[PDB]
């Protein structure tokens, strides 16, 4: 039917999938570590089940649960397991109104310095299985290096088919310090039709590089698709790397979980702010996702299946013999409740993990604290 | 091949499953409010791949979705189905179960109410389920009647409740409820829901305690809520501002459930399952932590690891430096809301009578005495 | 002028004095660890300000600065600076003691009970207006310290550091106040080792016990101004941030007004405070009663209704702060969201030698479980 | 006998005085309305008290208890320049006289007019002879420079502090170019005080210091913070925080705190190290104390106090006497007793408005109602 520019230029609402590989970590199909794919192949009908609900939930993409393999004879089973999965997801795409999105992401072979020959080849070796797949359009996801993201979107230009660019990075900039303003240019410029930015920092955070990225191509007349997929989690105390640096990742993340009604929020501002292809990023379950599309739902002009079994802000609470508890379905209520962590021997914010050791500091200072305290001591 | 009874009779230990609804609600699949299971007939596949995930955590009771009928049977036989389908698929037992009723509170009596529960058991009866379970009770009075209803089937019975270490909605402590209960033939007996890890095995104590100081003996069980619930003040955390939508921050942590389900070994407890917020990762904690002791780790232990371990790997020094039980069982993690309490008051509705009101004028007076004085 | 079973009588409210000793530690005359009073004849110029700032602030009790002890110079040279600024005002001057290790390492009833004559001493050569047999945990010696104060035929109050759970030997808190009072205590109540509610937890409990006894008395409470929710059961002593971090438990003059307008109208009619109470906290507890009481203390001349200096101030938003109903409501922030709002005890529970066995089955439970990760996955 | 100027040369750390206001009001001196020093002459004992607390906690500097007004007032200043100097004679301190951002400016009163203000509460400091002068609150370098300006003019060493941070002054005026501005109007020690507490105020400083280096101007580094934790400081000082002035209780210092900021302030080169609101006598003798190793000396107070919690090594119970460690104190994270409070608050400014205010209500209203609509419709297919 509709492809995604067109979608875009008929004033639509792309609303995007949610955080797989987490899902399916929760559910005990992928395994927090290497996070590979290979259920696709060893459990398809879970792979499967989670691309549905996404769908049921008014998500527009299906993106390959796939992943870089060659991992060796010499050669990949890896191929497999990426194929089984595209195959699944156009299956999926198929059953409803949603399109299905190949995406490559940071190479560590990059981070190894070698050079833009070499890792380009990657991003070709993965282009190919969704070339043959015939995947309706690409993403460059998970970059920190506008360098090196420039880099794939060239790559899969050479697709010719559409290219909508992510960065998992917020506030401030890349880590060479290209600010957002200067990567959304340079990235439209290499091509991409769709810009913005992906995982690593929460809902608000997202949005504050967003309009940064918006600036810059205002102020360059450059003009693209705007794009955020956050996580579901608040990090306030983000500092910087994203949430991994966070003492909690990723086993312990299960508190900074945003609410159904967050993300209604987040969605909102979003969409106010010009966003178009709205979706979520590590953290995102399937309400979520239907909390974008719900709050959406009077610009769309629909709902997604799954609010066949929810209700506005809470009205399915309106049944219930207790009075306290029908009195919660209202958006007002759900909307300014400061929900309560159930921690009360726990902060509500910790410092990341940075350890981007300054050097002989943590044994100098350490050293000339110790002997301060002595010395002090001994004034005593 | 093994039933309830002789499992546990083996000295082994019976994985229960988790919350279904609270998950097919978060799928989409279940609409909160009504809470009914219509999706076993209306999206099997879903309902089906829940049961197997659960399965595959190593949950050895696949509960029936089933719910109370004003059709909603063929619902309820769907269900059954689905339910025997995928137990059969594994090292698990089917389990058909009922609770509160409405008329009960519309004090319907004994007989009435009782029907009930026999309606339901009809069905149980005719899609063989391997045992029977009396859950979400606030009133001993009343499951002590589920059961005597249920044993009418001659299968194995088990009765849980939804009560603080307080007692009931008429005072009965949890000690006198486990008597009773196993009185009216219930072989396991223990608490569900309403009450977060912590809570539920503080009765169980009690419970156990009664049973202890009455020669009566019986098989131990929890599923609590997923939910850190410290701010419960009685009437289970549906009387929490958050319920149920904003409970996100509460929910627990593999380690969490891991260091419950060891408290609950220690303590006796040997049906160790969940309730409201247990996903599959959940389940799956309970059985790694006491697998040494079960001599397995069930099948989605393969996409797992001990303790972070399979961060053992990451270029990040500090990432794998995180590959520890050490650092998982300590760490205070934080809840990302700084503008947001740790805990709530609930909402539970007492005064307004004579109260209420002057916690008003007698107030508002002392102000103005104040300020005159001034 | 008035005495103190006078002013009771009279259907008075007494208010009492401060945590003195905390209060001198923070100016710099106290040293904790020992906490005793040498600054009554070092610095005797620092311990009457404080005297004066409580009876400023509208305290009717100058409790002596004394010690256990030349040591007894300094309870001589206290008891003067007391009975000079309680002469300024409408105050009396109390003479106190306390649970001591003559109870410790049980030194019997006869040689502890030699202790409280030997301070009794001093305290009837300076005729002190009452006796305060105050800091206890045993009733057992708390009812030792009664009796051998009613030597003196002064009146005499009666105030532990104990929860709603019951005195050290495990006695309740209403047998202790029925044993109490048998003894011969005129007065009351509890003081210390926890916060204001709790601290009015028990004093209904004893409020109780004497009431189910026909015995009659009147109710003390003097608490902690520190909120002490994960309080375990040996005092807020037990806490982690004992006694050098507890700044930010430390309660506000709105905190100390709600306490006070409970105590009184659960019947206590001698409120005061125990450590942590500064001046200010004490000008709340008589400024919450004076409607009842008939005047403001003199240190309100530079104080204000609730808020109310407020009025001025060309800021809008801080103007309409000086409201009771504003006050009453804000639930005050912690300013540190890296830290958690409550902590454990210390109190090792004895396990010992547990404390090293548990320590060890779970250490051994780690290990088979990581075997078992070593088998199962590495065969499929 | 040694003067300001010479301390500072001589490589030594001048330890600043606290809050007197602030301390006065709790102690029932000072009322929360305009907070005035009329006590200085109603209640002098309090007010010597007070500033001996301090002497005897290590600091070296008592600034005057004064302000700027007939109202029975200038005998107020001079009773207080007194009992100031009085304490001072008694110790090895100083006594400082300050002057601060006042009503006129805000109105625009001419710096001829502004001037002259602080003209008139200069006589009284030279009339007293009051060892150096202090320009802090300031929320303008504009006014600020105006005052350094004006007190120069007594030739007497100038110290510069504000209430601004990093965002630099209401005007842009970043904190490096007020450094420099201030400095060159004459400020021999600049730096900030009021309304930020102390990690924030050490950023400012950098800052400060970054603008005073990168135009070759020298002087001495000066912060007196709050001693109330404020992360939340959405932007203006704490006194939009709801919490002000009523209930601040919860973020104050401890002195493990002002120990951290006294290393830090230290080691960023400030070597005039105070506090401004909050600051109590005991955290006074905390920067001292961090200090003490380099200076030499701890100040009287230390007498009834310990290292970390050293005076806990006695006490029967071992939990208790396992605190006596700084590595106890320096890490452990404080509980804040209040688990229904939350831990940040919003600032108290406001957005008017006319557009999307009265309007992001109606949108929002809207979409509601719209959204309820389309549920309707769905549920009857
Ligand atoms: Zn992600
Ligand atoms: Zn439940
Ligand atoms: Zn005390
Ligand atoms: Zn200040």
């Amino acid at each position: 039917k509709r492809g995604i520019l067109e979608r875009l230029n008929a004033g639509e609402v792309v609303i995007g999938d949610g955080g797989f590989v987490f899902a399916l970590e929760k559910r005990g199909y992928v395994k927090a570590g290497p996070w590979t794919p290979e259920a696709a192949v060893e459990h398809p009908e879970a792979v499967r089940q989670l691309h549905r609900e996404f769908l049921r939930a008014g998500s527009n993409v299906m993106q390959t649960f796939t992943f870089y393999a060659s991992e060796d004879a010499e050669k990949i089973s890896g191929q497999k397991v990426n194929e089984a999965a595209c195959d699944i997801a156009r299956q999926v795409a198929d059953e409803g109104d949603a399109l299905v999105a190949g995406g490559v992401s940071q190479t560590p072979s990059y981070l190894s310095c070698k050079s833009e020959t070499e890792v380009k080849k990657i991003f070709h070796q993965q282009l190919e299985v969704f070339m043959k797949k015939n995947v309706d359009f690409l993403i460059a996801e998970y970059f920190e290096h506008v360098e090196e993201a420039v880099w794939a979107v060239e790559a899969l230009k050479t697709s010719g088919k559409p290219i909508a660019a992510t960065m998992c990075i917020g506030p401030e900039g890349d880590l060479h310090g290209v600010s957002p303003g200067e990567c959304a240019v340079r990235l439209v410029k290499a091509g991409a039709a769709i810009v913005g930015v992906n995982c690593h920092f929460d809902p608000s955070t997202s949005l504050q590089t967003i309009k940064l990225m918006k600036e810059g191509l205002e102020a360059a007349r450059l003009k693209a698709y705007l794009m955020s997929q956050p996580l579901a989690y608040h990090t306030p105390d983000c500092g910087k790397q994203g949430f991994i640096d966070l003492p909690e990742f990723p086993f312990g993340l299960e508190p900074r979980v945003a609410t159904r009604w967050d993300i209604q929020k987040y969605a909102r501002e979003a969409y106010n702010l010009g966003v178009r292809y709205i979706g979520g990023c590590c953290g995102f379950e399937p309400y979520h996702i239907r909390a974008i599309a719900e709050e959406l739902a009077p610009e769309r002009g629909f709902l997604p299946p799954a609010s066949e079994k929810h209700g506005s802000w809470g009205s399915g609470l309106d049944m219930h013999t207790k009075p306290w508890i029908r009195a919660r379905a209202r958006k007002e209520y759900w909307q300014n409740l400061r929900i309560a962590s159930g921690r009360p021997y726990n902060p509500s914010m910790s410092k990341p993990d940075a350890w981007g050791v300054t050097k002989g500091a943590a044994e100098l200072m350490q050293q000339k604290e110790a002997t301060t305290e002595q010395q002090l001591r001994a004034l005593f």
